[PDB]
């Protein structure tokens, strides 16, 4: 495994950078820093597009197609819609004019959910280009959210309350939680009956220390999980397998827990991959492997054998402080951000093209 290219901008230096790969294609990568400019690069390492912003950028995300990317900025009520097919940037006005904080896409449909600190919510239908405003979704700052296979929008406010609704904006379930929700994700439970194929129950991280499960089927029995205080604060968690959660901590310890009935929160295997700190964890189904970055080192291990050590990389001292690890939908490219504003792209997977005439051979390296 070899790194393809490193992105280092002087403006990005000294400040964290947020990056997002195009979904299902990985052709475009949008990276932002503290310069109010979001740059979209190709897989070659060269710039493809640039977006100017009037305020600090928040985050990026991509739909199933990946053609439509919304660029967002703080202290602004306009969304910069960028079309990858023509690489053209236009401005969309929501008309609600609030402290916009959160941007997300529907994981199946072309629905764009936008939320503000004031709690106002808007749903944008790209197929019909229709705007549906829903007011009073939350009474405090919205943290994050998730979408299911049936286009159900889940949201969680800093007032410690979670709203689950449909794509039409009608509130379906309202639940109270002990701490501030973070990292909401939809997923499908696998019981003995395969007739249920809809993602219904939501896993969230409260206070970066506890795990909470809210079930739409049984809202009267929420599930709570608590981890050891020695591990620290929850950085990020990923879903893989038939209901398996891999949770990373600030002390370099990862916990794998199954979600089968009667075994929720039961640890599978835990180890101290990073001696001091773990920065991020990325799980790839196509690679079927997990890459954990921390202490300026990246360890990629097979998901089948978590104890097996596949790829070890020791980063340079100039990359002190890492950000997040993100994998393209095909698992071909893995990108890592740094707290100082430097990005790295690694060729984790690549199609196997090769031939041989006599003893001479040729093979696809990058």
């Amino acid at each position: 495994m070899k790194r393809i290219f490193s992105l280092l901008e002087k403006t990005w230096l000294g400040a964290p950078i947020q990056f997002a790969w195009q979904k299902t294609s990985g052709n475009y990568l949008a990276v932002t820093g503290a310069d109010y400019i979001v740059k979209i690069f190709d897989r070659h390492g060269q710039k493809r597009s640039e977006i100017n912003l009037p305020g600090n950028c928040v985050a990026m995300d991509w739909d199933k197609d990946g053609d439509v990317l919304a660029v967002i900025a703080e202290k602004s009520s306009c969304i910069y819609l960028w079309d990858a097919n023509t690489n053209k940037t236009s401005q969309l006005d929501n008309g609600m004019r609030d402290q916009m904080s959160f941007l997300l896409w529907s994981k199946v449909g072309s629905f764009l959910a936008v939320g503000t600190v004031k709690g106002n919510l808007l749903i944008y239908n790209h197929q019909t280009s229709r705007k549906i405003p829903v007011l009073g979704k939350h009474t405090k700052r919205i943290t994050c959210g998730c979408w299911n296979a049936e286009n159900l929008l889940a949201l969680g406010g800093e007032d410690k309350m979670i709203t689950v609704s449909n794509q039409e904006g009608d509130t379906i379930r309202q639940t109270q939680v002990r701490s501030e929700p973070s990292n909401m994700q939809f997923f499908l439970m696998k019981m003995d009956d395969r007739t249920s194929a809809a993602e219904s129950m939501i896993s969230v991280v409260l206070g970066k220390k506890t795990l909470f499960f809210l079930n739409l089927n049984e809202p009267d029995n929420p599930a709570d999980l608590e981890f050891q205080q020695d591990f620290g604060n929850i950085v990020c968690y990923n879903w893989y397998g038939d209901g398996r959660i891999m949770i990373g901590f600030s002390c370099g310890h990862f916990v794998v827990i199954s979600t089968h009935t009667g075994e929720l929160g039961q640890e599978i295997f835990q180890a101290r991959n990073h001696k001091d700190n773990l920065t991020s964890i990325a799980v790839s189904q196509t690679l079927n492997k997990v890459a954990t970055c921390g202490d300026n080192c990246i360890k990629i291990q097979d998901l089948v054998d978590l104890k097996d050590m596949y790829v070890i990389l020791n980063l340079d001292e100039e990359n002190k402080g890492l950000g997040t690890l993100s994998w393209t939908d095909d698992g071909q490219l893995l990108a890592l951000s740094t707290q100082r504003g430097s990005l790295h792209v690694f060729l984790t997977k690549l199609p196997i093209l090769g031939d041989a005439c006599s003893t001479r051979i040729a093979y696809l390296t990058s």
